[PDB]
C-alpha cells in the first residue's frame, strides 16, 4: 500500500494498483534502471501452456469491468476460450474485448503523458486483412479519420495477431508519417538523421527519393510474413503545418514545417497473451516533441545553430544560455503555427497539468497509475511544470504496448 | 556486467562497479521507485556486532587505494580496529581514513552532478569539538575558507561521530547560509517559504527577526546532545551577489540577490559504519539551483509572475510560453551577476558536460559511476544537455551521504 507525494502541493496518493502488476521492470533491490531506454523487459515466441493464465487474467478484468464478474456470461466465455486454446493452441478476441484491451494498453503506458484521453480511443479492427495492399488501405483510412481536418482524433488499427511467428504483419516505418533522411557527400545529413537507414531501405526496395528536407517517406508494409511492399500515402491525406513565429518575420525564411499526426507504428500490442505485431496508433502532438526534440536534438534537425544566429545571440560563451533562449522561441512558434491552422496541439504546461489531474482520477477510481517520471517530465522547463514535483511509481500492467526488434534484422528475406 | 548507452553519441560504457554495491535502493523486480524523493533506504541505531564487517570493508578499500592491500600495515590496522571495537564497541578513524572516507562519500553521491571535483575536497577535522560555541567557530572558519574571496573552494567540516545516540552533534540549519521566511497577515510569505518553520524555531529560541526578504538566518548548533544555541555568522563572511541582467536595466529594480556559498548542513556522513550526524559540506552553485528552483518554484520565491510582467509578455494564455521565456532570462542574469563579481558559478551546460566526462573516467578507472538521472538532469532545457541522453545506473555505495530526520522531531528537549 505505497504512498506517492507531490512536493509542490503536499498532496499524497495511495497506490494499491501495483499489487495487480505482473511483468518485471529491470530494477532490483540493489540497482535501479529507471533510465535505461529499452530494457529487456520492455521488448518482445509464446506457447499454449502459458496462454490460458494470460487469457483468464484478461477475461476476469474485462468482465469485472462491465460489472458482470464471474456471472454466467463470464464463466462460459472462460470455458469457450479454454476450449479454443485446446483446439487451435490460440484464440480470437471478441470485438468488445479488442476495444477494451486496446484502450487499457494505452491506459497502462507509463511513459505516456497524454493518457487522460485513454477511454476516448477509436479502435479499427483490421484482423481480416491478408495483403500489404489491404494494410495500405486500412492505414490510409486511419490517417484520414484521425486527422479529421486538423481536428485530430485518437485511433488505432489492429492487424492480425502473431500466429507461428513467421507469418507476421509488420509496419516497417517507425511512424506512419516521417520525413526522409539522406547522408551527403561531405557526410552531413539532409532531412531527418534518425531515418537515414530506413530511407536507404526504402530506396533499396525501390523508392525514388526527391532528395530534399521534408520528404514524406513511403510506407513499407509486410503482410503475413511476406516481403514488404512500398506505397505512398496520398499527399492530400498528409496534413502539414508551416512553422512561423508571432514576432520574427525571418522565421518563415527558416523554412521549417512538420506533419500534424503523430502515429507510432513499430510497436507490439499485447492483449490476454495474444501478440499484435502491427498496431499503429495516433493522437496529437505535445509541442515539445517537435520543437525541443525533433528540432533541437543534436542528432536530429539541430537548428539551435541557425535560430540563435538570426536572433543575433552571444554565441561565443556557453553560459550566455543562447541555446536556452532560442529553444523557447522555437516552441512558441511550433505551438502558434499549429493553432493558427486549427490543428490540434497541446503545450507542455497544459499537458502536464492534465496528467496530474489524470493521476488523481486513476488513484481514486483504480487505486494507482503507473508512471515513468524519466519520460513524463517534458524535455524543457522541467520544474516549472507540476509533474517534476510529483513522485511516480512505475510498474508494468497488461494489456500493454511493448517494443519489438526492427523487422529488417529478423525477416527471413527472399 | 551491465551496459549503459548514450543515445546522442552512441557511446557505451560497462559497469562492473555495481557488484561492489551494498545498500538497497527501494526498487524491486516489480516496481521502480527512482522518483521517490526520500526513500526509506536514503534515510538514517547501530550495534557492535554489525560494526566490524563495515569497518573491515572500509579498511580493505582504503588500503587497496594506497596500493598496500593486505600488507602488514593493513593487517595490523584491521587487528587494531578489531581490538578497539571489542573494548569500546566502536572505534576512531585515522586522519587519513577520515579524508579518504569523506572524499568517497561525495564520489558516491549519485544525485550530485558536480562530482568531477570529488578528489579536490578540503576536509576539516572537528572531532575534538565539545561545545556549540566550538561548532560555531569551526563553521565560521569553514565559511571563510570555502568562500575564499569569491574564488570558492570545496570543503567539509566533520564534528564528533554519533556514540550512544542521545549525545549527538547536529546543525539544525538545512544550509549554513539561508534566507529567512515569514508568513504574513494575509497568509502570503515574505522571504523564503521553505524555511518558515525553521525561521519560527529560531524565533522560538530567541531570534530577533529583521522581518524582510533576504535576511540571513542564524545558526542553531546542538553539541553532544545539548539544546541548540543561536549564533549569527559575521556578515563580512556571508558573501552575496546582487542579481542584474546584461540587457534589462529594470532587473536591478527587481531587487534580488543570493548567497555565494551552497553549504548543506543537515545530512549524515557514513564511514566504515560510523555515523557523523553533523558534517556541513560546501562547493559552488550551478546556476539553475538559484535561477530555476530557488527563484521560480511555485512554493519558493516564485518570481515568474513579475519577471514576465516587466518583460510585457502574453500572460493570458498558458501556451504563449511566457513562463519559459522569463525563466531563461532569470538564469542568464544569475550567471552574469555572479561572474561579474568573480564568484564561482557554473552553467547547467558546462556542468553536465563535465559529468559526462567524469562518468567516462569513473567507468574506466573504477568500473562504473552510480548516477541518479532524475536528479542529474537540470530543471530546465533538459534535452539540450548531454546528461538527458545518457543512461545511468543508480546504486548505493559506501562511504555515503544519507538523509536523516530533522532534529526538532527527535530531540528530547529540556
Ligand atoms: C492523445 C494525445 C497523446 C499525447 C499528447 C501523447 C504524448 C506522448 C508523449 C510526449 C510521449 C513521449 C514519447 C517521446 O517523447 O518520444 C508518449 C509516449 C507513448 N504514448 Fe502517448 N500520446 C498521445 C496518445 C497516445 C495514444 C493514442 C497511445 C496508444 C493508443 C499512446 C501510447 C503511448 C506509448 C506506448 C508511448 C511510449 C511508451 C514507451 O516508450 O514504452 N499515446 N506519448
Ligand atoms: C563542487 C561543486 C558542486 C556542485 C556544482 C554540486 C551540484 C549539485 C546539485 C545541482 C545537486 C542537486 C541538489 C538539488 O538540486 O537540490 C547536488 C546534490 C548533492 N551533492 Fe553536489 N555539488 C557540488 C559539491 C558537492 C560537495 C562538496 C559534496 C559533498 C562533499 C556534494 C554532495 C552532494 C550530495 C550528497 C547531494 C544530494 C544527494 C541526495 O539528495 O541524496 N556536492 N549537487
Ligand atoms: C500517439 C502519440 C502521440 C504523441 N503526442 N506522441 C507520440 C510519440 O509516442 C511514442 C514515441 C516513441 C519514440 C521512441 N523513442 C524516440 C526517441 C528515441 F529515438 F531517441 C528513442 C526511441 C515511442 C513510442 F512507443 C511512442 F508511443 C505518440
Ligand atoms: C555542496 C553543494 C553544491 C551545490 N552546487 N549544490 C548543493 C545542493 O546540494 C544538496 C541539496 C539538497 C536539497 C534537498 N532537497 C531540496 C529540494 C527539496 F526541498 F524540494 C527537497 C530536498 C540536499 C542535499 F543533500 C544536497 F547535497 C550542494
Ligand atoms: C537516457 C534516457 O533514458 C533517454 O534519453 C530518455 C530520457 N527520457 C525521455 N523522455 C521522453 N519523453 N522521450 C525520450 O526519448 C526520452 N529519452
Ligand atoms: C518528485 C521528484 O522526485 C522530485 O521533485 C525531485 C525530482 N528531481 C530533482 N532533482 C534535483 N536536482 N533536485 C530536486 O529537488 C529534485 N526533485
Ligand atoms: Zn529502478
Amino acid at each position: 500500500f505505497l504512498k506517492v507525494k507531490n512536493w509542490e502541493t503536499d498532496v499524497v496518493l495511495t497506490d494499491t494498483l501495483h499489487l495487480k502488476s505482473t511483468l518485471e521492470t529491470g530494477c532490483t533491490e540493489h540497482i535501479c534502471m529507471g533510465s535505461i531506454m529499452l530494457p529487456s523487459q520492455h521488448t518482445r515466441v509464446a506457447t499454449k501452456d502459458q496462454l490460458f493464465p494470460l487469457a483468464k487474467e484478461f477475461l476476469d478484468q474485462y468482465y469485472s469491468s462491465i460489472k458482470r464478474f464471474g456471472s454466467k456470461a463470464h464463466m462460459d466465455r472462460l470455458e469457450e476460450v479454454n476450449k479454443e486454446i485446446e483446439s487451435t493452441s490460440t484464440y480470437q478476441l471478441k470485438d468488445t474485448e479488442l476495444i477494451y484491451g486496446a484502450k487499457h494498453a494505452w491506459r497502462n503506458a507509463s511513459r505516456c503523458v497524454g493518457r487522460i484521453q485513454w477511454s476516448k480511443l477509436q479502435v479499427f479492427d483490421a484482423r481480416d486483412c491478408t495483403t500489404a495492399h489491404g494494410m495500405f488501405n486500412y492505414i490510409c483510412n486511419h490517417v484520414k479519420y484521425a486527422t479529421n481536418k486538423g481536428n485530430l482524433r485518437s485511433a488505432i488499427t489492429i492487424f492480425p495477431q502473431r500466429t507461428d511467428g513467421k507469418h507476421d504483419f509488420r509496419v516497417w516505418n517507425s511512424q506512419l508519417i516521417r520525413y526522409a533522411g539522406y547522408k551527403q557527400p561531405d557526410g552531413s545529413t539532409l532531412g531527418d538523421p534518425a531515418n537515414v537507414q530506413f530511407t536507404e531501405i526504402c530506396i533499396q526496395q525501390g523508392w525514388k527519393a526527391p532528395r530534399g528536407r521534408f520528404d514524406v517517406l513511403p510506407l513499407l508494409l509486410q503482410a503475413n510474413g511476406n516481403d514488404p511492399e512500398l506505397f505512398q500515402i496520398p499527399p492530400e491525406l498528409v496534413l502539414e503545418v508551416p512553422i512561423r513565429h508571432p514576432k520574427f518575420d525571418w522565421f518563415k525564411d527558416l523554412g521549417l514545417k512538420w506533419y500534424g499526426l503523430p502515429a507510432v507504428s513499430n510497436m507490439l500490442l499485447e492483449i490476454g497473451g495474444l501478440e499484435f505485431s502491427a498496431c499503429p496508433f495516433s493522437g496529437w502532438y505535445m509541442g515539445t516533441e517537435i520543437g525541443v526534440r525533433d528540432y533541437c536534438d543534436n542528432s536530429r534537425y539541430n537548428i539551435l545553430e541557425e535560430v540563435a544566429k538570426k536572433m543575433d545571440l552571444d554565441m561565443r560563451k556557453t553560459s550566455s544560455l543562447w541555446k536556452d533562449q532560442a529553444l523557447v522561441e522555437i516552441n512558441i512558434a511550433v505551438l502558434y503555427s499549429f493553432q493558427s491552422d486549427k490543428v490540434t496541439i497541446v503545450d507542455h504546461h497544459s499537458a502536464t497539468e492534465s496528467f496530474i489531474k489524470h493521476m488523481e482520477n486513476e488513484y481514486r477510481c483504480r487505486g494507482g497509475c503507473p508512471a515513468d517520471w524519466v519520460w513524463i517530465v517534458p524535455p524543457m522547463s522541467g520544474s516549472i511544470t507540476p509533474v517534476f514535483h510529483q513522485e511516480m511509481l512505475n510498474y508494468r500492467l497488461t494489456p500493454s504496448f511493448e517494443y519489438q526488434p526492427d523487422p529488417w534484422n529478423t525477416h527471413v528475406w527472399k
